[PDB]
């Protein structure tokens, strides 16, 4: 209904924008439990946290609800990936 909204969603996309890219996996440190365990949190988090956190008609909240998870479900696939890749390298 206003920019508050689109503020809201904004703030946690440049959350996990920002938190994302500040991920620096320097040589096979953690096991991907560790980090695996840690997205899924912070996935839990966000979908219990935003969905208390709207405001307006029940549709604004589903559209966000639907589009946010969209956003994670594509943004954390290639964290998820390129993880995978780097643990499955650093073997032999």
């Amino acid at each position: 209904l206003l920019k508050a909204n689109k503020d809201l969603i904004s703030a946690g996309l440049k959350e996990f924008s920002v938190l994302l890219n500040q991920q620096v996996f320097n040589d096979p440190l953690v096991s991907e439990e560790d980090m695996v365990t840690v997205v899924e949190d912070w996935m839990n988090f966000y979908i219990n946290y935003y969905r208390q956190q709207v405001t307006g008609e029940p549709q604004e909240r589903d559209k966000a609800l639907q589009e946010l998870r969209q956003e994670l479900n594509t943004l954390a696939n290639p964290f998820l990936a390129k993880y995978r890749d780097f643990l499955k390298s650093h073997e032999l």
